[PDB]
Formats: structure tokens, sequence, C-alpha cells
């Protein structure tokens, strides 16, 4: 597991 402030996995544009 990672921490992102946008996303880890999962994020259209």
């Amino acid at each position: 597991w990672t921490l992102n402030s946008a996303g880890y996995l999962l994020g259209k544009k």
C-alpha cells in the first residue's frame, strides 16, 4: 500500500 494525495491506483482525468 502507498499514501497518495490524488490517488494510488484509481484516478481518471
